[PDB]
Protein backbone atom coordinates (compact mmCIF):
# COMPACT_ATOMS: atom_id res chain seq x y z
CA UNK A 1 0.00 0.00 0.00
CA UNK A 2 3.25 2.59 -0.43
CA UNK A 3 2.42 5.33 -2.71
CA UNK A 4 5.21 4.19 -4.73
CA UNK A 5 3.30 0.63 -5.28
CA UNK A 6 0.06 1.86 -6.17
CA UNK A 7 1.64 4.79 -8.69
CA UNK A 8 3.93 1.34 -10.35
CA UNK A 9 -0.08 -0.16 -11.06
CA UNK A 10 -1.06 3.11 -12.93
CA UNK A 11 2.12 2.59 -14.73
CA UNK A 12 1.40 -0.67 -15.23
CA UNK A 13 -2.57 0.35 -16.41
CA UNK A 14 -1.09 2.77 -18.70
CA UNK A 15 1.23 0.18 -20.26
CA UNK A 16 4.42 2.13 -19.59
CA UNK A 17 5.87 -1.17 -18.30
CA UNK A 18 8.66 -4.01 -19.80
CA UNK A 19 9.95 -6.35 -17.51
CA UNK A 20 12.34 -9.29 -17.33
CA UNK A 21 16.29 -8.78 -17.33
CA UNK A 22 16.81 -9.08 -21.30
CA UNK A 23 14.07 -6.89 -22.35
CA UNK A 24 14.56 -4.21 -19.62
CA UNK A 25 18.28 -4.39 -21.03
CA UNK A 26 17.18 -4.18 -24.52
CA UNK A 27 15.22 -1.13 -23.42
CA UNK A 28 17.66 0.65 -21.91
CA UNK A 29 20.07 0.10 -24.48
CA UNK A 30 17.43 2.01 -26.74
CA UNK A 31 16.69 4.49 -25.11
CA UNK A 32 13.21 3.64 -24.02
CA UNK A 33 13.74 2.87 -20.34
CA UNK A 34 13.76 5.91 -17.57
CA UNK A 35 14.18 3.75 -14.82
CA UNK A 36 14.56 0.34 -13.34
CA UNK A 37 13.24 -0.97 -10.58
CA UNK A 38 15.45 -4.58 -9.18
CA UNK A 39 13.60 -6.66 -6.65
CA UNK A 40 15.78 -7.08 -3.21
CA UNK A 41 14.99 -10.83 -4.66
CA UNK A 42 16.75 -10.42 -7.92
CA UNK A 43 19.87 -13.04 -7.80
CA UNK A 44 23.17 -10.95 -7.44
CA UNK A 45 23.86 -11.26 -11.05
CA UNK A 46 20.98 -9.94 -12.08
CA UNK A 47 21.41 -6.47 -10.01
CA UNK A 48 25.30 -6.36 -10.89
CA UNK A 49 23.85 -6.51 -14.98
CA UNK A 50 21.30 -4.27 -14.24
CA UNK A 51 23.51 -1.94 -12.43
CA UNK A 52 26.75 -1.91 -14.31
CA UNK A 53 24.80 -1.38 -17.99
CA UNK A 54 22.13 1.49 -16.43
CA UNK A 55 25.49 3.09 -14.53
CA UNK A 56 26.82 3.23 -18.52
CA UNK A 57 23.37 4.79 -19.53
CA UNK A 58 23.09 7.06 -16.22
CA UNK A 59 19.47 5.77 -15.81
CA UNK A 60 18.48 5.54 -11.85
CA UNK A 61 18.60 2.06 -10.53
CA UNK A 62 16.29 1.25 -7.48
CA UNK A 63 16.26 -2.13 -5.56
CA UNK A 64 13.09 -2.06 -3.41
CA UNK A 65 10.80 -4.51 -2.37
CA UNK A 66 10.18 -8.47 -3.09
CA UNK A 67 8.89 -10.13 -6.75
CA UNK A 68 5.59 -10.83 -4.98
CA UNK A 69 4.92 -7.30 -3.95
CA UNK A 70 6.40 -6.25 -7.35
CA UNK A 71 4.42 -8.73 -9.26
CA UNK A 72 0.98 -7.80 -7.60
CA UNK A 73 1.51 -4.05 -7.88
CA UNK A 74 1.33 -4.79 -11.75
CA UNK A 75 -1.40 -7.44 -11.40
CA UNK A 76 0.76 -10.30 -12.14
CA UNK A 77 2.13 -12.79 -9.74
CA UNK A 78 6.07 -12.03 -9.64
CA UNK A 79 8.79 -9.78 -11.06
CA UNK A 80 12.29 -9.13 -10.49
CA UNK A 81 12.80 -6.46 -12.98
CA UNK A 82 10.98 -4.12 -14.33
CA UNK A 83 11.46 -0.86 -16.44
CA UNK A 84 9.65 2.36 -16.66
CA UNK A 85 9.12 3.96 -20.35
CA UNK A 86 7.44 6.90 -19.12
CA UNK A 87 10.04 9.74 -17.96
CA UNK A 88 7.10 11.22 -15.98
CA UNK A 89 6.90 8.16 -13.64
CA UNK A 90 10.53 7.58 -13.89
CA UNK A 91 10.96 10.97 -12.10
CA UNK A 92 8.03 10.09 -9.53
CA UNK A 93 9.26 6.51 -8.78
CA UNK A 94 12.27 7.54 -8.03
CA UNK A 95 11.27 10.48 -5.55
CA UNK A 96 8.63 7.99 -4.31
CA UNK A 97 11.72 5.61 -3.46
CA UNK A 98 14.30 8.10 -2.29
CA UNK A 99 11.96 9.69 0.17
Amino acid sequence: EAKWLSLLGLAARARQLLTGEEQVVKAVQNGQVTLVILSSDAGIHTKKKLLDKCGSYQIPVKVVGNRQMLGRAIGKHERVVIGVKDAGFSRKLAALIDE
